[PDB]
């Protein structure tokens, strides 16, 4: 009953030029709806608007645009079940892995909420007499969303809920596979009745839409997640007009399983962690490390789990494991890594048929450090299996990759837990769980390739607030210019 | 006088042997042959710094601590030759460098004070049986990059807190200012400090900086300079994904109202706009006064200017102004004196200069459009602009690109907290000077003036990152595969 259309300063509607695009189902390639194709006009608009709305919106007390989010937070849980829709058609995840994504967005959206009245600054010493020194919070401004396709909602509503509770406003550009999830955001901002030009959505091709977002001399702060090349593009033309940037660039994590473990549990803990959403999320087991004293017995217990993995049309039931892939590239891409691995010797243990857009997990032993599968972000269920004989070992190919954002342990001995935790090079690490461990309020971020700067709770708050030193001077002084008074 | 760089716990030439002679602003006289280093030289120090990084973070932070109160004893000793050097080298009066060298051994202090402070966080987590907490971890090799104006107070706020928390440094001096950067040097050698913990490297900007900013094994570049560079070196900054820390300049407001003390808001005024030439980021460097009190403010300003003594700075402790730091800066205030009377300014006072001396010019019936408004002028031209109520002040000071610093001049507390709300700057001040500053407070910018904050525990943030790490004590169930069981 609706078009999907650009929503700016308080107003959907069509780009300017009127020209469209057609987004189909990676599940079955039907079509799904036509969507804008904005261009650089439409960005600008957006950005403008974003501008103008941005002193009033800033200047109103926290408690306010707490209200606001929790107006949000409510329209979103009667909007849940259209959100599952989607996420599952338009972006292929399962009925479980879109249920999770919308129980953490309502999350994400409360924790904002719940902060927005508590960010504090700071009341200081001064090493001088008769003088106050403190330390404001204030908003950087108009914050440019650029987010990605594999979990469009959460990373999209942790930047939007985070970065508009601060009293900063918002132009977001949604991933081109994920548009509909974008528009579904922008009727729930609309329905929540936020002042006009505050939030903003623009739909259009990155090199466009999003670029012009990153070099607009009005864009104070660019809140980013997407590939590690893309970022670093971005953070470059950034720099023109000196706007701060959070990056967050996909991980190789390792999972590190010592010889101590229940390793039933493990292979487990291993097979979710590592092909959860068919291995599309940054933060996946990327790389599986085993001990050999129980390598064997883990490998068989990983297959003999996998084996069970069942891959389906996701709107079929419940109970799917696995949906597609989200287009014909990551498919080609995962080929590659596939033809790649066995040419160079690698042993493929269970897996590697691929039909349309779906792609069977495809696991790996016998690797070596130059397979593209332990060099690159393997962003699809393939996967790599390495044996190593102790935890000095395991630690050095854990950090053999150019990537640090998470990374895991699963043993029983708390020398060896914190050992390994403290020389894996990661952004984020855990004892005995998955990589992808994830909370509302928790620093996310990485370090090396996987970006820059942590988001979640008061850390998205410190990404997009600034500090504000001032003083007042009660008394008079004398000054040493010029000498020659009195 | 020689000059080397220190790399690796040694000084040494730098590896082409090439030299270059230093001469002092005041006269023209040889001070020092100094290293004209290279690519080559630079990356030897980053090797270094990254060899030493492992040791130097892993030690418990009270280790780091004691190596800093070493260097504050070392530095306490050196008093008298950095006054020396600041002087001859960089141009300031005694007061100045007394100045900066009593607040270098506070920088030093502060850093020793804060090393074993800085904590993490516990945290409540959303699941059952899960312990989640958040650790502060060392940065890396940071390289640090500075200007010629305060080159020891701004060298050691980065160098003393970066070192403090962990990371190790690659540090290369502004051209104008190396023998300010190899005592630095010789102090951190005399402190004992480990191999490679510390590397000095003097050489261009554009060679030696620039390999600092591309280097892979760089992780963070903090960088005091002109606006220009700084975009610059974010952007190559970039290839690597580096953080930066950057300050950049500012063109601060310094606004007087009419209920003000007028004679004690000049006095303020002519210390503020014209210490150290006006050559200070936090400089206030353009002057607003309400109109009921214009006319008394300008006259009792340029009447304390004209007393300003402006001479070899060493010739005695009472110098007020020594020389701008080379011709080309006379040069460029020459031409923000022409671009003011093209445009109808009317010169008060100054103007005059001789060799690298500049007797401050003072400007009024100036508007928007003059350099003098528009851009950032390091050195002693100033404006006086006069406005007729508060919002027109306001106005007149958030019209810049930069947003450094910035002061208010006035008895009423809603007239001083609505302006000090309304001016768009990092930092401001009320009834005091716009260059205000202490050790242990956030100081940085917005807009043009860059990004991030230094000093105390502001820099500990920009030199480290949080890391996330949990314990999860109970197992649990997973949703694939779906068929268990
Ligand atoms: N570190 C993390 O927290 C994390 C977690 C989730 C996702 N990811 C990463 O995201 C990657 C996949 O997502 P993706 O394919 O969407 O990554 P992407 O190709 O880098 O693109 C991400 C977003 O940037 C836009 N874009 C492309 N070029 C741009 C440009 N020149 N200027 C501005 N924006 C531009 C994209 O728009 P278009 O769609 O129109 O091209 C998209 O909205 C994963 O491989 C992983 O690396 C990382
Ligand atoms: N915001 C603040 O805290 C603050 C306070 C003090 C000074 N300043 C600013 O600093 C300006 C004056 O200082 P400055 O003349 O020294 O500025 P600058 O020309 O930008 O140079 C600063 C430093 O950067 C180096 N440099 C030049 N090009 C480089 C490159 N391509 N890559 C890496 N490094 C490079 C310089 O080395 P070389 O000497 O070899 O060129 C110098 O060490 C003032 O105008 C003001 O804007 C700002």
């Amino acid at each position: 009953i609706m078009k999907v259309a650009n929503y700016i300063n308080g107003e959907f509607k069509e780009p300017s030029t009127g020209a469209f695009q057609v987004k189909t189902s990676p599940v079955d390639g039907s079509k799904i709806a036509e969507v804008p194709r904005s261009g650089r006009e439409d960005a600008r608009e957006a950005i403008d608007s974003a501008f103008e709305a941005l002193k009033a919106w800033a200047n109103i007390p926290a408690i306010r645009r707490a209200e606001y989010l929790y107006k949000m937070l409510e329209v979103f849980r009667q909007m849940k079940e259209d959100f599952m829709k989607i996420l599952t058609v338009e972006g292929g995840g399962t009925y479980r892995k879109v249920w999770g994504e919308v129980v953490f967005t309502e999350r994400l959206i409360q924790n904002a909420a719940e902060l927005a009245r508590h960010y504090q600054g700071r009341v200081l010493q001064s090493d001088s007499e008769s003088t106050i020194s403190v330390v404001f919070k204030r908003s950087k401004g108009v914050v440019g969303v650029i987010t990605p396709w594999n979990y469009p909602l959460s990373i999209s509503m942790k930047k939007i809920a985070h970065t508009l509770a601060v009293g900063n406003t918002v132009v977001y550009k949604p991933a081109s596979d994920t548009p509909v999830t974008g528009w579904l955001i922008a009727q729930m901002v609309a329905k929540a009745g936020l002042p006009k030009g505050v939030f903003n959505l623009v739909i259009g091709p990155g090199p466009v839409v999003g670029e012009e977002i990153v070099t607009h001399k009005r864009v104070a702060h660019v809140t980013f997640t997407g590939e590690s090349s893309t970022g670093r593009e971005i953070a470059a033309k950034a720099a023109g007009t000196l706007k701060t940037v959070t990056l967050e660039l996909g991980g190789s994590d390792p999972l590190i399983i010592l010889d101590d473990v229940d390793v039933d549990y493990a292979a487990r803990l291993a097979v979710f962690a590592s092909l959860f959403h068919q291995g599309q999320i940054c933060t996946s087991a990327k790389r599986i490390i085993v001990h050999k004293a129980v390598a064997d017995k883990f490998i068989e217990r990983y297959v003999h789990y996998v084996k069970m993995l069942r891959i389906d049309d996701p709107r079929k039931d419940e109970k799917v494991d696995l949906g597609p892939l989200i287009n014909e590239r990551q498919v080609a891409l995962m080929k590659e890594f596939v033809d790649d691995a066995v040419s160079r010797g690698g042993r493929l243990l269970i897996g590697g048929r691929s039909w349309g857009n779906f792609f069977e997990p495809a696991i790996f032993v016998d690797v070596d450090r130059n397979f593209r599968i332990m060099r690159e972000e393997v962003f699809g269920p393939v996967r790599p299996i390495v044996v190593v004989e102790n935890d000095d070992q395991a630690v050095e190919v854990a950090n053999d990759t150019d990537y640090g954002l998470s990374g895991a342990v699963l043993t029983n001995n708390v020398n060896r837990a914190f050992r390994i935790a403290e020389a894996v090079e990661s952004g984020m690490f855990h004892i005995n769980d998955v990589t992808f461990l994830e909370e509302s309020h928790v620093p996310f971020g990485g370090i090396k390739a996987s970006g820059v700067g942590r988001e979640g709770g008061e850390w998205s708050f410190h990404e997009t607030t600034y500090d504000r030193w001032v003083t007042v001077t009660l008394r008079t002084r004398r000054f040493p210019i010029p000498s020659a008074l009195k």
